[PDB]
């Protein structure tokens, strides 16, 4: 026993994607989400399914709350994808009245829900749980401002746990007008409180889906969000299931996080297709995860790299996995600081993703996150300094001088990624 897994699912965006991840994790442990059961002995694969499951007489169960405060983008999900005995109601923490795309009414409202919250994680954690994993968009109100509020209770309740941010930052044009004060006082809270935040957004997964995957047409967000399900199983495989060359999530946050405030994570995954993972070599699905053609953050090109985590899974040629390392360095950018022979964090798990034959998956530390973050600190003045949208989060908490003080710690993140930079 031990390794085990929490994830906080929060808000609309947090919980639609904890839609595809639980999907994906049943269907890699051969589990009938509908049924909760093993789909049959004889496909039951050597795994550790306790990481993210629970294993009750009946069958099993996420390990898992879904948190929001108003219940339609969870009711309706469960409803049309048929998950009322997984998603089960003692996971669920709703209120009624909506966070209306502010930061701080997240935050204080949030609050009220911290003890219940609190006593469904006593009550069924395993002494032994690793860490927490909390899923939430950042430019609404609830995932962003009770997501916070989360990460920070989290980190002081289980000191000694990891606390895990996957968070979707605004799209290249916000679809929320409010979003640069709610991803600026989010990302303060998380460069406070997180021990690592893989950061993703829209701009880059449509991209993504429209030029490798080619959808026709995206009509619901789970042909987006199976992206972030799968960068999340992927990562993770290697405490599932048998490999090689394993690692858990503080192993890989150490091997990433060079100073203490770089902790602000780009992830690829390749390929996309399993007709691509058909034809590709190692080489290539590795060259593919550090173009900015995969990455699913929207950015410039290729920045510097500080530090990497690969995670190699299925059929994967061990030599050509090492000795592709100094094509790595040598093609791919790295910060100066960087040494020819560092940068590389490993990991390398037998199991293939549904059907694929083999896939690489990058989480990356890079330069290139004060670009992407620098865009949200230029949106965020062009309001502030107007005192435009400011009322709603005075009334919630978040004084005008609260808000610059957020404005100017993540100015002071940005300066150091780009000092690294050189
Ligand atoms: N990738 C992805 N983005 C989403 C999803 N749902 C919403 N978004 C994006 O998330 C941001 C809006 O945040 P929501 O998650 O709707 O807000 P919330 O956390 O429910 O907060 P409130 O509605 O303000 O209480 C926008 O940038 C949306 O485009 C989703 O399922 N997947
Ligand atoms: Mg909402
Ligand atoms: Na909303």
């Amino acid at each position: 026993p031990g390794r085990e897994i929490l994830v906080l699912h929060v808000g609309q965006g947090g919980n639609q994607i904890g839609y595809n991840f639980w999907k994906t994790i049943c269907e890699e442990h051969n589990i009938d989400i509908r049924s909760n059961q093993r789909k049959s002995v004889e496909e039951d694969k050597v795994d550790y399914k306790s990481v993210f499951l629970v294993e009750a007489p009946d069958g099993f169960h996420p390990r898992a709350l879904f948190i929001d405060l108003e219940p339609l983008a969870v009711e309706f999900l469960v409803k049309e994808m048929k998950l009322g005995s997984f998603f089960s109601e003692d996971l669920m923490v709703l209120s009624y009245s909506g966070a209306h795309n502010v930061w701080s009414i997240g935050y204080q409202t949030g609050k009220k829900l911290i003890p219940v919250i609190l006593e469904k994680i006593r009550d069924t954690m395993p002494e032994t749980l690793q860490g927490f994993l909390i899923i939430h968009t950042l430019g609404g109100g609830t995932g962003s401002g009770f997501g916070s509020l989360l990460t920070e209770t989290l980190k002081k309740e289980f000191p000694g746990k990891g606390v895990l941010n996957f968070s979707v930052l605004p799209s290249e044009v916000n679809d929320v007008t409010l979003a640069p004060y709610n991803t600026v006082l989010s990302l303060n809270h998380l460069s406070r409180f997180s021990d690592l935040v893989v950061l993703f957004d829209n701009t880059a997964l449509i991209r993504i889906v429209k030029d490798q995957l080619n959808y026709p047409v995206i009509k619901q967000f789970s042909d987006l969000n199976f992206l972030i399900g799968r960068v999340m199983a992927s990562i993770t495989a290697s405490l599932r299931f048998p490999g090689p060359l394993n690692m858990d999530l503080m192993e890989m946050a150490h091997n990433l996080v060079a100073l203490p405030e770089t902790k602000f994570i780009i992830p690829s995954v390749a390929p996309l297709t399993k007709e691509e993972s058909e034809m590709s070599t190692e080489l290539d699905l590795v060259e593919r995860c550090f173009d900015p053609t995969h990455y699913m953050v929207n950015c410039s090109g290729q920045g510097k790299t500080i530090s990497s985590v690969l995670m190699f899974r299925g059929n994967i040629a061990i030599e050509n996995a090492f000795s592709i390392m100094t094509d790595i360095k040598s093609n791919v950018a790295f910060a100066p600081g960087v040494h020819p022979d560092l940068g590389l964090k490993y990991g390398i798990c037998e199991s293939a993703p549904v059907d694929f034959d083999k896939e690489v998956t990058l989480l990356s530390n890079n330069t290139i996150i004060s670009e992407v973050f620098n865009r949200v600190l230029e949106r965020f003045d062009s309001l502030f300094n107007r005192d435009w949208y400011t009322s709603d989060y005075v009334n919630a908490g978040t004084s005008k001088s609260n808000l610059k003080e957020a404005r100017d710690n993540f100015d002071r993140i940005i300066k150091i990624y780009k000092e690294i930079e050189g």
